[PDB]
């Protein structure tokens, strides 16, 4: 069992897992349009909701900002390396998001809530050397952390190898790259490789990679935070994909 | 009687970080007084910015780390001091003449980003995309203090920041100029991607919050939403504002 507070994972949950909701904390006695359209979907979602002072919710969530709202939710499903075949298995069109390099807990958080809104089935990440989700993540991924799976994986290699074998098109970004983000094909069958914003990916994965893009500049100095610039190649698919 | 008028004083700047004292020789080397280094210290980084820096014929004079922290404040100077000239503020009034030079202006409009960092953090991608100026509400944005220009990894000293009195006219300024305004809304009915943004353009963006002002948002020519993939997803303001920025470059390239 798991303790969830905030409206954005409330709702995250309701938007993607509602069948982990086992039962809902608010506030008894003070109304906000912040709630009701969540309260109505919780009621509508068949979810048992239950009345509770403010410090019933203070306790139950170490002085959290809960806004509010705290449930008691099913832990979620955590993928591992191995289960990865069958979840693609189980797309339609894989689109994919691996992180090379992201050691800062924040900027896993700001990718991972990006990839949720580009509509990323998965992220994968190099199991060492790599951002842990811990309560800083997952609050910068402003409930992202509980749409879009993480998965650690082992060797990133072994791991791209097996997505190519899966037909797969990898596509990372580089500055030793000959094309741009935008004379690239985002279609299909993708992965998006981000690494490090200094050291960029480590060599050997890219290359891993089918293609190489390059963001262009405008500005021999002017240099895109991680974070930024995964949105900016993530948003170029879900354009290219529309 | 009289009259009293400030002679003039002429004081200089200290700079400090690579993405500065070296981000600073390319992006302004003409403010270079003095600059200083690590005497007779291998540093293989230096070399390749001492070099720029001779070149455009700097005095470079080498020094102890005691006389580097201590005219630095103990900052992260990174062993590469400067001594600069104080650096062009343009101010509102000067809006005009900026665009005026400018045959196809590309402009970033910031309305209510209150936090340092995401202030800093908008520069920087605003000049990866080759944004001329960002203009922001006197009353209502942050400050380009030492955090946001740290966020902004240079673009602070390449990209100006006009604070403006009242938004709403300075807008109706841009469109006596002919530039097409395109705000970011999720009340828009249409995506950037459906958005021609080429052009004499400005491109608004609001903070996470309230979003942008009713004002501002009727000031605009055109508003435009980032389309999410699910009721959930949500984006940061410096995320937000890269990607919005991006399709434009891709646009108009």
């Amino acid at each position: 069992s798991e303790m969830i507070y905030g409206i954005h994972a409330v709702q995250a949950l309701l938007e993607r897992a509602p069948e982990r909701f086992q039962e809902v904390f608010i506030l008894k006695g003070r109304e906000d349009k912040r709630l009701l359209p969540l309260i109505h979907a919780l009621e509508s979602q068949g979810v048992v909701i239950q009345l509770a002072n403010r410090q019933y919710l203070d306790e139950k969530s170490d002085g959290a900002v809960h806004q509010g709202i705290i449930a008691r939710v099913k832990p979620g499903r955590q993928y591992q390396e191995n289960d990865l075949p069958d979840l693609i298995a189980s797309l339609d069109q894989p689109f994919l998001l691996i992180l090379d390099g992201v050691t800062d807990p924040h900027n896993l958080g700001a990718c991972l809530r990006s990839a949720d809104a580009a509509g990323v089935h998965a992220v994968i990440v190099p199991k060492d050397r790599s951002a842990q989700l811990n309560a800083t993540a997952k609050k910068v991924a402003c409930g992202a952390a509980e749409s879009v799976p993480l998965i650690r994986v082992t060797n990133l290699a072994r791991t791209m190898r097996m997505l190519q074998e899966e037909n797969i098109w990898i596509v990372g970004t580089a500055g030793e790259a000959d094309h741009t983000l935008y004379q690239s094909k985002m279609t299909g069958r993708l992965a998006l490789v981000m690494g490090a914003e200094g050291e960029g990916m480590r060599r050997l994965t890219r290359e891993h990679c089918d293609e190489l893009i390059s963001i262009p500049m405008a500005g021999s100095v002017s240099s895109l935070n991680v974070s930024v610039a995964t949105g900016i190649c993530l948003f170029e698919a879900v354009r290219q994909r529309s």
